[PDB]
């Protein structure tokens, strides 16, 4: 429904989850929504600005949004493409809210039981197996990080 769209839209509008700022592509078209995601202040992701992007069926909230990161993301849960399977963002247990959750969640603690990313997960593991002191999965991270000023330029804030 765009009522439940209208609604949802609405409610994280007027209270918003810390470091997301949700807006309409198009005023007009309630089924695509554009994410601003800021990276946590103690994560590797600190002073990151990263942009996403939601689509949602014309029966929503019966079938779930789709999911997709426009910055390149190196992750094992994210796809080259900037996907993620909606499952992993709206778990077994308001919709879009647990889902902006979930993307603080997987930035924190990949999930490398079934990876989109192999390399990314061979990495992040490396990472893990030595207790940080293989910086490679981390040094990724902080250049896709600096890299966004550039986009939080063209934009900002």
């Amino acid at each position: 429904s765009q009522k439940a769209l209208l609604l949802e839209l609405k409610g994280l509008q007027e209270e918003p989850v810390e470091g997301f700022r949700v807006t309409l592509v198009d005023e007009g078209d309630l089924y695509n929504w554009e994410v601003a995601i800021f990276g946590p202040p103690n994560t590797y992701y600190e002073g990151g600005y990263f942009k996403a992007r939601l689509k949602f069926p014309i029966d929503y909230p019966y079938s779930p949004p789709a999911f997709r990161f426009l910055t390149k993301m190196w992750h094992p849960n994210i796809y080259e493409t900037g996907d993620v399977c909606i499952s992993i963002l709206h778990p077994p247990v308001q919709n879009v809210r647990t889902i902006l959750l979930s993307v603080i969640s997987l930035l924190n603690e990949p999930n490398t039981f079934s990876p989109a990313n192999v390399d990314a997960s061979v990495m992040y593991r490396k990472w893990k197996e030595s207790k940080g002191k293989d910086r490679e999965y981390t040094d990724i991270i902080r250049k896709q990080v600096l890299g966004t000023k550039v986009d939080a330029e063209r934009d900002g804030v």
